[PDB]
């Protein structure tokens, strides 16, 4: 007599629970997350903008990092996101009920992150968090300014519908320092030809590359770092090895021309 | 047989044109001009801003300072000033042509720097410079944005029409900094009572005291740095013994209320 089976968590490696203290990556830019996920936190005089917020557990320990920056609670405005799963969205919730922040999102990001990651269109009910609401919903180049950094979405659809690079300029040693936080550019096991609840799946990827290309770009982030090659246990070498956003698009290209082969085949 | 008297420069004590290193104030503001002449230089991702330049000749010595901190004369967007006499704004020309700069000043400055300092209330011609023109005129609480800092305008009009005061928000060790360069509370060599190109001077200063007393004001900086009890040859005790804006209108006006007493019994 089998019973049905039990829920099975959200496992990852330990490496994306692993805290570290805030890495700074340029004047007003520092990522706050774990070793392998990153949460950007950006300082402004006008309060505090954090872009992902990793896994769910990963609330407290964010907020901690905040403090240590200077940075209570009632300081952070607004949260961005690069896409809504588990992994990148999983605090949001938490977030918004333990600080002043207010989420801005495209649609697509907010009607994921509304359900809480759940009737994905690839992984279903397999990687689920608490939900959120956003408060204002954001256009292909929009922008969203905060004690003067302003943030520009750019809209690149694939690896989940309401996938979002966002850029904005911080300074460093003197100059200008044009950071991109691209999104990811993945298909984990998706089914990329003929999938019936994403139809135009193939043909998004191939402008979300070339998207990601023409960023403004003198420093790339991505959500987990190791797609950048950025080391974040590496300190002061961190960021040496960073791909830019051409070479970053190019490799996931190539990967994802390589996945199409591999799907046909299979 | 005498002739006319020989034209007098302008002259100053040697601390007034006694170069200095750039002096940081807080996150992206410097002083840059000399030990006894204020010149701040705030540094943005959008270019950079100056208020005061001090005299005539010190236009060199504030490029080199800038170049220093990592801001070539394209970067330098915006001059702001206290007020136009030859110890503020002398250079201001020279850096207009040099710079591509432009200058935001409320009518009365305009006018008086148009001049160069010539016809002035109370000194006449004995204190020029080379005239500027103004490209912006500002109103009495109008702001001024350069990438996300906000400049705000305070008339406090008496030591000349046209004196201002700015305020602005940078950052220090993780917190908000409001800074306030308050302009000039003096009157040096002023008759104050019934002057009839100035009827009323009283009232305007007794005004501005007030104003002054109110303003936003975390740092007091003032034009010449030793009316706010700044010593910039200190280093890192520079700010130490600096006034507020309260204790700096309070002493102004019991200097001023001292003044007047002995004009009247002069
Ligand atoms: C690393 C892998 N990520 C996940 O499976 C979690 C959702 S992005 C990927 O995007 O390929
Ligand atoms: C120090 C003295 N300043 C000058 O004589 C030059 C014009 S502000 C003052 O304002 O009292
Ligand atoms: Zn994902
Ligand atoms: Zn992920
Ligand atoms: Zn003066
Ligand atoms: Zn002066």
């Amino acid at each position: 007599e089998v019973p049905l089976p039990q829920l099975r968590a959200y496992t990852v490696d330990a490496s994306w629970l692993q805290p570290m203290a805030p890495l700074q990556i340029a004047d007003h830019t520092w990522q706050i997350g774990t070793e392998d996920l990153t949460a950007l936190l950006v300082q402004t005089p006008d309060g505090a903008v954090l872009l992902d917020g990793g896994m769910p557990q990963m609330a407290s320990h964010l907020l901690d990092n905040m403090k240590a920056r200077g940075v209570t609670p009632r300081d952070l405005r607004l949260i961005l996101l690069s896409h809504a799963h588990a992994d990148h969205a999983g605090p949001v919730a938490e977030l918004k009920r333990r600080t002043g922040a207010k989420v801005a999102a495209n649609a697509e990001s907010a009607v994921l992150l509304a359900r809480g990651g759940s009737d994905d269109l690839h992984f279903g009910d397999g990687i689920t968090y608490p939900p959120a609401n956003a408060d204002r919903i954001v256009m292909d180049g929009e922008v969203i300014t905060v004690g003067g950094i302003v943030f520009t979405a750019h809209f690149m659809a694939g690896h989940t519908p309401g996938s979002t690079a966002w850029t904005w300029t911080d300074t460093r040693n003197g100059k200008p320092v044009r950071i991109a936080y691209a999104d990811s550019l993945s298909a984990p096991g998706y089914q990329l030809q003929g999938n019936p609840r994403y139809p135009h799946l193939i043909e998004d990827y191939r402008r979300s590359f070339a998207t990601v290309r023409a960023l403004p770009c003198d420093v790339l982030l991505t959500p987990h770092p190791g797609a950048s090659n950025w080391d974040y246990a590496a300190g002061a070498r961190a960021g040496a090895k960073a791909l830019t956003c051409k070479a970053y698009a190019d490799a996931a290209e190539q990967k994802f021309d390589g996945q199409l082969a591999k799907e046909t085949a299979g």
